[PDB]
């Protein structure tokens, strides 16, 4: 069986990209750039915080001192904060609040892989603190997604090896990390958002343990 899964947050346990999103918009307005609308956006998502601030300036081809840029990604960071506050329990996104009840029945660990900061207070804010055996911690992580580090880093952190494990993405840049860990992806969402020699599922109300132990038993040689 395996042992553990290793969640990703944004797009698995709750979604906040909107807010991601709006924080960004509103520092591009503020240094008078032009183009961070939704689509852009998608350049965004699945990149880190100091990559997506250089994706920004790049647009505009926009350079700035290295204390600069620091500045501009607290204050991104400091707005983002102040919209996560009413991140609440009804947030956590369809079937997950059961599935961790059944993963933690079965002592099967469970991890964060998130590559946000932020991941450990939106945990808190939907009440899902005490079903996560662990934490990754991004920023103790030599690189971002699509590196396999941060699963690498979620699975040594209660105790596995990611061949021992299930990793639950919604991003390309999360299946990829997944598939060079050694762990076992299984995807959410459309192929385009995810890779392809996977198991995908549409919605996270398909990923229950039942379906995930049979993913496994499919995915053994
Ligand atoms: O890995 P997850 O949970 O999908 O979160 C993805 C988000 O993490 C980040 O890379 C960094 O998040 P923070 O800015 O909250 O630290 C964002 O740029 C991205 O939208
Ligand atoms: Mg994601």
């Amino acid at each position: 069986m395996f042992k553990a899964v290793l969640f990703d947050l944004n797009g698995v346990i709750t979604d906040t990209a909107e807010y991601h999103f709006r924080a960004w918009k509103a520092l591009a307005e503020e240094i008078g750039i032009n183009g961070v609308d939704r689509q852009f956006n998608e350049q965004l998502k699945g990149v880190s915080r100091e990559d997506s601030l250089q994706k920004i300036l790049d647009l505009a081809d926009k350079k700035v001192s290295a204390e600069e840029f620091k500045e501009l990604a607290k204050r991104k960071n400091d707005n983002y904060v102040k919209m996560i506050q009413d991140v609440s329990p009804a947030d956590v996104y369809p079937g997950i609040l059961q599935l961790l009840k059944d993963l933690r029945s079965n002592k099967i660990k469970i991890a964060l892989a998130s590559a946000s900061k932020n991941g450990p207070f939106l945990l808190e804010r939907m009440n899902l603190t005490g079903y996560f055996d662990a934490i990754a911690d991004p920023a103790e992580v030599a690189a971002s997604k699509p590196a396999p580090d941060i699963f690498i880093a979620a699975a040594h952190a209660v105790g596995v090896a990611p061949s021992e494990s299930i990793g639950l993405e919604d991003s390309q840049a999360g299946i990829q990390a997944i598939k060079d860990s050694g762990a076992l992806p299984i995807g959410v969402g459309r192929p385009e958002d995810l890779g392809d020699d996977i198991v995908i599922v549409p919605d996270t109300s398909h990923y229950t343990l039942e379906f995930l132990k049979e993913v496994w038993l499919q995915k053994q040689k």
